[PDB]
């Protein structure tokens, strides 16, 4: 019947799945109409996995292909692809409208969100299967939104982290629980709960899952959030690892005081993403990205960790490069791909693509799974923008 | 089994799924072949949704494009693409020749339904599943026409709505019953009963449908067709509420009279379209659309009301503008969503783009669903009919 | 289990149901890849219709497109799409290499045959699912070939018409029977057998087939072959009716003589179709097509008859024109359409196109199914084979 | 349950199934983005036959497909489409990234795997329906690399040779037996095992594999490795026949000496096949394929012999020429095709097309099945790689 958490497969490093790339069909002379599009991310159920992207009513080459940098907008909507067909027009899949979204399998129907409406009073309507039944209008009338990859579902409820509010400043996040669509309870984010913006979440064990999310105004440590589906309570958290995860970040460790302090910098951020091994008990080892550089988004560097993210300062454990430091790498996100003996999860890279601002914008995706002792290479685009008609 | 009635899903309000946007693909540049089309609608299975429309065997961009204008000819057929789906000449489906169209699911198997053939000699005919198995020919030798949108079905048997005679003035609509595409009876139309093109119909309850259609000759009053499918019998009526919902039309409430009471204009008229909510024993709350300009098809508006529409002058409550007043809007849809626990109905609206008078012409669908309790975003299309190459 | 013919679905004349125009899409600024193709037919499952026919390993528009004229080549295939989908590159999949083809489905799987290799030594090779399981050689290694539109499955057993030897002379056509693929018996045709290109051939009741043919050679008349399917035995006739449906042909009932004798004229001809009216019995009522022109492959008339046609001169009663006699038209093709309750035969019409003598060549399909009471309409291709790029 | 050997097909011979050829639809004019790549093979579930083969991450035409002259590189994916559909962008699916492939169907799922990385630590990862399930690592740290056609899989465990170490020395293939893509053994190659490049395998009973391999540095016999799949066993072998598989070659018999003698010649070499007819106890009849020149890569003839290739000095018997000696023809590869009743094999044909040294390349591909008396037809391309643009 209904999906829930599985031990994972074995697994010890990060490996290379595949890679999306469907600018590279958008040279001189091709025959394609590619997608443009950003904030992808993977969703499974347990027939098939598909990548899921916010589009632009648009593709590449064409005449209007230059809004494709815009955060919101009237055009955008989710779509998907079966995952491995190329991004092209007659392969899109369009679900929702909207400039924010989510998505998530339960094991009978997909449940798809989006945020829909203008900034001061959006909407998040949620489809299940082919129906509109649930909606959750802004409750801080500050560009609701949601986190840009795939949400979580156990035993036939789903779990969606949304936040509105400033993005420079205190927005606090709430946990949606729904089933077949329907907002059935919110649940309250307690804890260190000031920011969690674009969470990437994945289940730990049976009855909890943990999010990674993103500190836009005050911290270059990394929220986490953990939600107990049982009790139906949610907690906050700051990543204590002298890693810092997001960017841009000071130098590793040198924010002084415990595990929840700030630290003087920490505006901005980008989108991250981590992946796991577990057992029906417990988590027993985590895997993070983050990018080469501690001031730009270029470049993603794989680390593990044994110990507990929110206690611990030790450093994580490095990995090896999945995209050199000279690459542009945007956001990252978690996915799960479940199966019949044991499930797995991942880490997608969106490897940004554009002319420069303001300008026509879009990616590349590569995808990194939890398998075997080492990584096994990086990941590049050969996608020259000034190429892109 | 057979599809029929259920109660319908939560929801106070009209909010936006999704849009379909072909001729954003249509412009200088770009590598698509798009699908011109007009008269729209969805209809679905419990499987699936599908945007049905009438083509003109051929795509955009293309030399043969500018016939696209034309109401009827040999070229144009009914087809259909998965909702979601763009619009696009390998997504596309072909169905049936002809001119003007409606589809309906009836649990096990698709009818589609086209009138095909010269103005004063035209046949429908039904395919159920793969097979034609109906055909109604002309009864007044004068342009038979049908919906634009889909039928319904109940406990195996598919109401379909036809007329037949001028388009400026008396043409008595009558309902088709139809068994795997046979039509097995006709129920004669009583009451306020000399028009109704292009019916937009739901049912009501468990065992009733009503139909809001177009006069065409007499009245910026809708007509609305109730069907007894129990007893067999459908009755007309004449909206009632100051809101009149045709285009054009005059000042609301400005017509004298009883609600059967034409008025003095009335020539002319646009498709329309509601949704509703219901019980398994009756409808608790409608939902209309009309025009922004009373002279223009231009803009689109949602109201509400929970009284009877045939025979309350109240006037209906506003929703909101879906559509801005500035941006061309022609003929809306009503459809219905099936589901396991729940029936949903939405408002499909036409948002008209065309190069002028005997040019290309076609559309962008966008979509509004029963759910929530304040309309979210309006809809435009950001294509200039002069961008399309 | 297996297909086997059931009572048809009542009708009592040929009504249009659908067409496809590829190469509308092929004209200058269109964005297509069009299949060209000739000798088209549909056969169908319980599941689907698809569109079968011989392409040229080439697209329109394209620089190797200017073969298409050819018969033969070491570059056709049988290729089929789904019925409704349009005739373009993606939509195709290709079955078997080779420039003769037929196919037909016995209830569980597939059976696709093609001739392969050179004029002289060639092979049908029949494929099964997805496994080439039958091969039958050449018999009088001159030009084996075959119907060029569906056979026939009763039972679990598929018969199929091949004929080898001079197209201008005596060439003996032979019945194959076959079982998953494998040619299990081969079926003298014995009675009036000299000749019998193309054969279109209907289930006429539960055990009995009737083909519809071409005398390339003797006669204007076209032979008819019966096959028994329980006593494994078949017999050559001559259609007899003064209503002479092969072109080109002499003015109706100049053929002085008995039923049998070919008349003067003769040389010549092009494949013919008929569709039916049937119970589990016997056969009620038979529908034809021929062309409009007594002396060119131009237009088409439907006619039908109540009459045995291998023993009756009655002329045949006119239905209508359903080309005109200005529009080309080539080969037409029987063809069944299998339903729960009803079965439903069908007539398809190859509407050329092309450039001239050993130019592009193609076409459009017009299918005709038996429904109603009269013809509904004829129809057009609107494609100017100089606007094709 | 799991797929296993079935006796197979009546035949006696190779006759052409089909043939893709993609790039036919990439001349000046065309509508279509074709992919251009290399290392093609086919492999069967009991639902359907797939293409797959080694992409470079563009289409032709297009600016960047001047690399797919390239081996090794970070764009090349594992990629495939529906037996039949042709290599088109949109019809493409993406399995895995990585330079050497290969992928087999167990009867409940896909294995797919490739080999990803560096030269010198390159890794194998194996993907079991959606989830990356098996990782095998570089073993001598110089390609590791694998077959380039399918795998076999007996009783729910798939066998697949790779091999490691220098391409123009000794290297010693493995065997990896999997179970749900997890490597759960690996087989050592006794005997004749100092190379087995590209190895073609069939199973030749219920429980036996043969492959048919390349020796890249010694001799141009080539290597037959066979597998016992009971005792988990398996031993190389030279292919003794005087008909030398191998390209380049000496004159055929000119080898003094026993099987397993070298020869004096033998460096570079190209990938092979064969196919069989066997019962569930022995093999009963081979047949192979070389080129027609013995010094180029071009033609290809067809022989075959029941006598046991590792043993017997035989001239192979002639079937005949399937591909011109004039015609480029690089790897062949042996597929099989399940069926309910029996079991077929079939020879693929990598027809090549380039445009020179480190230039455009590609391929059509030709098919042809263990089934009739004697060879049907030759192929040809008819695609001059000047005309590509
Ligand atoms: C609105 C604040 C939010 C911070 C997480 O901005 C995100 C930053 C983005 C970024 O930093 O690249 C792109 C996102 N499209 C945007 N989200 C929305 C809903 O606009
Ligand atoms: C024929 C009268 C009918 C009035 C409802 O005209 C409709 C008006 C149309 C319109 O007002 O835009 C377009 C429809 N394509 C046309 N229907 C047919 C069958 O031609
Ligand atoms: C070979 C004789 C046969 C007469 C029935 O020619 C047919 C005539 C044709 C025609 O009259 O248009 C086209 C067919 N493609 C051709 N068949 C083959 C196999 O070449
Ligand atoms: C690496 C040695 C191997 C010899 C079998 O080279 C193969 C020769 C090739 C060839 O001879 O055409 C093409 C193969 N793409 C290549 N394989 C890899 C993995 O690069
Ligand atoms: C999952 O982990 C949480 C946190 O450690 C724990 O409280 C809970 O009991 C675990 N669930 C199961 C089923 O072991
Ligand atoms: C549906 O509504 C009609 C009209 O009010 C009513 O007559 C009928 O009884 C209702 N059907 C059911 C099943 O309640
Ligand atoms: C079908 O028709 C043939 C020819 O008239 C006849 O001999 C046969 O008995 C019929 N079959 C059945 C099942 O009635
Ligand atoms: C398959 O062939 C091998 C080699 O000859 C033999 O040892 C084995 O017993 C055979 N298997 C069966 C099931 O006959
Ligand atoms: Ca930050
Ligand atoms: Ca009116
Ligand atoms: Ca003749
Ligand atoms: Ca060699």
């Amino acid at each position: 019947e209904w999906r829930f958490p599985k031990s994972t497969c074995p697994g010890r490093s990060l490996q290379k799945m595949l890679q999306l790339n469907p600018h590279r069909h958008a040279t001189a002379g091709s025959q394609a109409a590619t997608i443009p599009n950003r904030e992808p991310f993977i969703s499974c159920s347990q027939d098939e996995c598909r990548l899921f992207t916010l589009d632009h009513d648009v593709s590449t080459p064409g005449a209007y292909d230059g809004i494709t940098w815009e955060d919101r907008s009237k055009r955008r909507r989710l779509v998907s692809f079966p995952l491995g067909s190329e991004l092209t027009l007659d392969n899109m899949k369009v679900h929702l409208s909207g400039w924010s979204g989510t998505a998530c399998h339960d094991g009978k129907e997909w449940t798809y969100a989006t945020v829909n409406g203008p900034d001061n009073s959006a909407v998040m309507r949620l489809k299940y299967g082919d129906q509109i039944r649930g909606s959750f209008p802004s409750y801080a009338n500050n560009i609701l939104r949601t986190q840009e990859s795939e949400c979580v579902c156990i035993d036939g409820k789903c779990y969606i982290i949304v936040i509105d509010g400033p993005a420079g400043g205190t927005a606090t996040p709430k946990v949606l629980v729904t089933r077949e669509g329907e907002v059935t309870s919110e649940i309250i984010v307690t804890g260190r709960n000031k920011m969690g913006e674009e969470c990437s979440c994945l289940a730990t064990n049976r009855t909890w899952i943990e999010c990674l999310c993103r500190d836009n105004a005050f911290s270059a440590k990394r929220p986490i959030i953990r939600i107990d589906t049982v009790a139906g309570t949610a907690r906050g958290y700051l990543m204590c690892s002298d890693t810092y995860l997001d960017t841009p970040r000071p130098a590793d460790g040198s924010i002084t005081g415990s595990c929840e302090t700030d630290g003087t910098s920490g505006g901005g951020g980008v989108k991250g993403a981590f992946a796991l091994s577990r057992t029906t008990e417990a988590t027993t080892e985590r895997f993070y990205v983050r990018t080469v550089s501690s001031s730009a988004r270029s470049g993603a560097v794989f680390y593990k960790t044994t110990d507990d993210p929110t206690e611990s300062n030790n450093p994580l454990t490095l990995i090896g490069t999945a995209v050199g430091g000279a690459i542009p790498m945007w956001y990252s996100f978690s996915f799960e791909i479940p199966g019949k003996v044991c499930d797995q999860t991942c880490i997608g890279l969106e490897m940004g693509l554009t002319m420069g601002h303001q300008l026509w914008t879009s990616n590349s995706v590569a995808v990194y799974c939890v398998i075997g002792d080492n990584l096994d290479w990086d990941s590049t685009t050969d996608v020259v923008p000034a190429d892109i008609v």
